[PDB]
DNA sequence: TTTTTTTTTTTTTTTTTT
């Protein structure tokens, strides 16, 4: 993590830097990621300044073709966050993977929110125990965040519940526009490097309501795509994992069919389908993954959150 | 509760404030919750004006990421409204929870309407007695609201009947559009802060009839989702509990199956299934709950409404 | 009761009224209850015309939240129609209550049609005698309406026989579609305000035949639900009582099981189950009631219709 | 009776009339009674054609609410067909009544078939002598029709036997599907208006065999219900009396229990139970009657068929 | 492959070569393909110099009309890169073809990224094994490149894993402008002649986000068209195969519709539609090819990457 | 065809002949068509020399008003080249006519390249077989020229494949300037008189990329107009048919819309729109034809190239 | 003269038999 202040010594005045920090650009990588057309929109920034900044940023970090062997070593930094269920972790290859977007969808009571709360605790577990040992950023759109539940789970893992709660940042996304604003501003908070997980529950809850009908569909997906693109951009640059929960819908024309359309399906690197099972058992199926094959596992929602049926 | 009049001092034209109030926005929080798009649709509100309003509202209340510990403290201000049955309260964690949507569905004569009447009285009980000590807003779609029943229950709890009735606001939702309108204008009435409960009995009664067939299914669910979203928005802002009763349907393709589809299931934070039992006993099962595990309890419908079998 | 003509002086075109009256909308209340989407269907009615009408209706009658105490006073206008059996009336709370749907189902020869004939006479009895002192609208689907029977009952009550017949309107529903059409056009007849009771005998007789099989089950219930919804609306506006007789069915999978499914069970506010007893005695049990507890009584079918065993 | 040909005057082309006549719709009343969705089922009939047919029929016959006094005069045309036993006639109110379905069930040798043959002769007797002076349509499923028996009875009543036989239309129902078809095409023969009685002997004999087991029980009743619906339907338009004989079954779980279930019990307007008596005497009990009280009478089977014990 | 240094001896000073080399012109062919107007844009390059360069370039390589027979001989240099599925290769005529742009589009989890990973291995296979025996350039826009997956596939083909990775160059396209910049300077790397394949996954991912709305649609396609044109230019000049993956979209107005519009469809020589099949089977349909007819094949995603269903 | 050597006899200096040939002038008709300003533009050409050359050319060929009968007799020399589809040839009036420019546009995979390849073979067929029996000049801008496809089509038509290929001249148009140069020096090759067809596929591919934005739109259209004018001049002079393939674009503001604008629309004498049809069927519609009325035909793309659906 | 975009949403019980 290199702060935009690093640009200052290369020859950029501090006055511009605040404009960059004003526009939500607190890291050098975010400078390279942002397009020149977008930087120009930043207030107090001219095309001459934008070009100057971009040239300076390249002087610090070089981006270009590199041998896949080198990209393998960089890939070593990725964390695998335990979901609390060893069977579910096995199919996922270790759990939720950082630097990528993971999505879970299914009917109600299927454990989507419960899994999010479990990740809030396990994420704080030290590496080699399924966790990344870092803070968690929680974005609530359903309104079901329960701090007591995290404390109860933390006790199951034998962690100080007060300490675990402190390492979780909670934001309530009142509407889609607010939800997008929260994500765009995560750059400053994440720049510290403490965070490891970003949870959006649920991704499409607000978008479903704000944009209604055929006419709004085109604008809805375009806004959602930019929202997803930013989330994916955040995950890669800060090495944090993005966990998204999604609803489902019934298809009268024709597992359950998720919502969000193709824009969400393409953006999500990993998608898991959660179904109700006999009694309290749940069935998780890995619909889409970049590195793991399709499989199913059985998990149970218990005191410790998501855990193995026997566990 | 901050009235929109607060924006007046920050520089909002008094004429505009009326438009907001005419637009059903009587609180500062409702301003932050409402999207900039929706505000523009308000008559006499220009896109330029909305910027000042939203910026002014932000000046008063700051919304952003906060430590989970702080959100835990804010969580303390939630009430738990006794359902009249101690056993049913135990599985629910204390009763119906404010800031969340609770839905009870089941076959006929299972006590859905009876439970709603019980909550009308218990809600008026002082806190530490299972109630919230506040007014109740009752929205009737079945047409079975019975003021005499509330009086009979109030005597069972040793409360003044006529005084108990005065604290209940009853609205008869003739059709789905009217039902949607009533919820929108609850902002003004709730702004006083006296109300503690909102009862919709039942949620899908009107939506079932207005939108008939698969052709109108998409429109029906879209309207219902916005209706449910507004109800959830009201509950969080005013710290009121939303209690919904729902019908059930027989599934020839395959506890009873509820109606409303996945839109209602996702929106509802808590769902209780009520079944007929031996004699006058009923069985309640907690299908979905953000914080409590699945459980079953037996309750009875007596003079005091919903009560324990022994009681 | 306010006719739609009252809408005219508020600014409604006289020509539009015929279109409204043509659509079976003869009262102001029916205007408010009817949704805008349905009004747009009416011939020669444009959305602007539909819009203008709605506010005009609003200017005449105000619909919104009101204190429960006020609703209690409105509830005072309810009528309780004697069923002829004092013991049966006691459990019912006084008899059949207007503004609610009452459904009696049971085996053959259980008196379902006998009560319908009894209600035809008692309804004409002046209030304080168990009646409503009003006309009766009788819709027949069984085909067992017997004007001679009503004359015999009337002589039992020392009422003028021919006078009693005059105040009864008889309609024979040939099929489900004709049955629904009769109900929709009751608005003009009920607008006079004389009618107190509406009798459908039996509700599901036609719906059973017209829609046969799994494929037509979904359409049958949807059509039935709209039919029941309209009946419930008629009772509320015109303060009439809706009395429904229903058939029963045997349940090989597992008191008799009624037909009509959950749609009928939810719609009906009160449901009485009639069984055969020793000799000519019958047993009536109150399965579902919004305001009275479960009870059983014994009644007899005699010269004066439904009567108490001793009576 | 008005033939569908009258529909020609109001604008129905002769081509369509044949299509209706193809579907067995030979009367104006049958057009009104038949549902629109059923008419569209007719081959070569479009919804527009079906629509045009209905209002054209409406212009001829008006169906709607009418004073019960008027319905009393229409009811005045009913016929009471002597059963041959004066005591049995008295309890029934005069004998079998047209426009209603009469069912007699009991053990073997109880006179069910003998009564059917007696009705064949008596029906031809002129009114004021117990008969309706009209033809008799006989449907046989037992296969026990005995034309020589009718001739013997006719001699007892002192009327011409061969002329008596000529006025009887006999059909042998080979299977349930054939039996249902015969009823549907009774409209053609009945349209003449000569017929007064319809005999089905026995109603459930064929249905019992064709649909065997609980698997087909649901389909059997649905088919039987539609079959009974038309029989009741046919009686009303043509003012003919439908006489049904039914078998009985022993009930190990627990007068004899009839077969056919509730579907037959509800549809049957009148039901008489026949039991064996001392010697050749028989006992008849009126289980269900829309207009007469329960009673028992003793009758004998003699040369003239069903006759009074002393007679 | 002729380097621009070859141009120097014809009379071009080394200093100018640096400017053209700086402008991404590293081969003699690139000089001829590049327009004079474009060369004038290069710094330190005057029109006189451009004319001198272009005339000198013609002195080395002459471009003009040639007999189709000669063109056939040159066409022999084309490679066919196996996609791993013999059935898929058969319809394609041998696999992916160099000197042309191949685009595979389809719904998520359809193997688009899997094919790209598979092509990374097979491309290193020696000729007559389905590969080109050359390096691979990988451009990532979704961010799903997985070096581990390449190693696992390499073992399936019995190739040294680390050796296969060393021969793959990976570049991460942060945004559309960066993606275009990578391609423009990609000429230098390809100049060595080792590379045989170029993978863009996905082509339209960035362009979708950077340019939003009808207002920016015109600019988006123009930039995309220039991007595709350069890719096509690279493939022909260096005899490398360009493999592109594309997303799909739902068409509410009316096989899945791809994104990118007509600009992408025209530019792509070969287009394959990947569709989900029963279980693990996928269906590949050849929508557009210059030399092969439409066909469909079934392939599976296994440990060895894309493989035949039985394979 | 008359070469400039004919001019030399009348008194034209040989050096002037070499200069004019260097200026792309090899025929008397080219001398007459070229304006005196353009001729003076040629290096080493003086105004006196240009005047002398023009006067000598006029002395060889005289251009002036002639009777329409003579023009019809000359028009008799025109050929009609079969497109492979009998219906398409019929609608076109016999196929592609020489001395005119023909353009086909449509979506991808609509057979534009396939149609050009089919023409490449059919042109070699002798007269009365639909061909012109002459060499074909092919200019490629897409890059999809396929000698193998030409060989396969020739075998389908029963022609020697290598002989057919030898008679096809192929030029690859790297950029718009190169394409214009190739067209300019087509004159010398066409001087031989062997060629009958000139194919540009596609016309606007290079112009779309070289000139971008409304800023350069005017220059792009001017260059395209000069290009099309030169092509038409060549077609008229050498009695060859010019076949052009064009892309299409979507029109958000508002059969597909072609590109190239009014310049291309006016320049093209004939324009055929190709659309996708059910299965392998394609639909060709004659948008603009100087001599034939609008029509539609159906063709299929098979082994023999463009062929009729049944064939 | 130029340039396409983007999916949504479940419903409804029947019926004795010996
Ligand atoms: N005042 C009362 N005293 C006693 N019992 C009552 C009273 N009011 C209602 N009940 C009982 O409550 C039941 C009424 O059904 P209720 O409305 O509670 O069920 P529900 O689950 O809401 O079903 P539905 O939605 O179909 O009405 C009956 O069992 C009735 O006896
Ligand atoms: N006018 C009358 N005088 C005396 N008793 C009568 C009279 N009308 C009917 N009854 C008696 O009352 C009963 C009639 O029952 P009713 O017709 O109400 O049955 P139901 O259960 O409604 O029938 P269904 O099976 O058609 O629904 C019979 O037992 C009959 O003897
Ligand atoms: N000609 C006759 N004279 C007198 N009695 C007769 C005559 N024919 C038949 N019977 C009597 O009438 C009855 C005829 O049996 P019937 O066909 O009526 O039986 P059921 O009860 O209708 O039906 P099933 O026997 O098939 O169950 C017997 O009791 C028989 O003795
Ligand atoms: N390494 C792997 N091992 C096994 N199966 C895998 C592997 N990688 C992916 N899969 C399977 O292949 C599918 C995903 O393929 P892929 O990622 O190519 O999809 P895609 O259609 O390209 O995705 P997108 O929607 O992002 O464009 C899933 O069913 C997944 O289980
Ligand atoms: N030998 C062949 N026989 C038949 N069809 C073929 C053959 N080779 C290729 N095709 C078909 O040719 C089609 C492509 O047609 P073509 O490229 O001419 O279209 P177009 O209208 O020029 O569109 P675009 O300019 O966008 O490529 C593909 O659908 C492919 O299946
Ligand atoms: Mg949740
Ligand atoms: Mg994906
Ligand atoms: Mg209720
Ligand atoms: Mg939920
Ligand atoms: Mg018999
Ligand atoms: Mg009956
Ligand atoms: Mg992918
Ligand atoms: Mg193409
Ligand atoms: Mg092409």
């Amino acid at each position: 993590i290199l702060s935009v202040d690093e640009l200052q010594n290369y020859g950029i005045n501090a006055s511009d830097l605040q404009k960059l920090k004003s526009g939500g650009i607190y890291t050098v990588n975010t400078v390279l990621s942002t397009t020149r057309r977008h930087l120009c929109k930043i207030k107090g920034l001219s095309e001459v300044k934008v070009e100057k900044i971009k040239e300076a940023a390249g002087k610090i970090i070089q981006v270009g073709f590199i041998p896949a062997t080198v990209q393998l070593d960089i890939r070593q930094r990725v964390y695998s966050l335990s979901t609390g269920s060893k069977q579910l972790d096995s199919i996922l290859g270790g759990g939720i993977m950082t630097m990528s977007i993971t999505e879970v969808f299914g009917e109600f009571r299927c454990g989507k929110t419960q899994m999010s709360h479990t990740l809030c605790v396990t994420t704080q577990l030290p590496r080699e125990m399924g966790g990344g040992e870092g803070k968690v950023a929680y974005i609530d759109t359903e309104g079901t965040f329960r701090p007591e539940r995290i404390k109860q789970i933390a006790e199951g893992y034998e962690l100080d519940p007060e300490s675990c709660l402190a390492n979780v940042s909670y934001a309530r996304a009142l509407n889609s526009e607010h939800q997008m604003e929260l994500v765009e501003q995560l750059g400053e908070e994440l720049s510290s490097g403490d965070y490891r997980l970003i949870v959006v529950d649920s991704i499409m809850a607000n978008f479903r309501v704000d944009y209604c009908g055929r006419g709004e569909l085109s604008e809805r997906q375009q806004k959602l795509n930019q929202h997803l693109f930013k989330l994916n951009r955040l995950a890669e640059e800060f090495n944090v994992a993005v966990f998204l929960t999604n609803q489902v819908q019934s298809d009268p024309g024709a597992g359950r069919k998720p919502i969000g359309g193709h824009v969400l399906a393409h953006a999500s690197a990993t998608r898991i389908l959660l179904r109700k099972g006999r009694g309290d058992e749940r069935v998780a199926k890995l619909q889409d993954s970049p590195d793991m094959p399709e499989k199913e596992c059985v998990y149970v929602i218990g005191e410790k959150g998501i855990t193995d049926s026997s566990d």
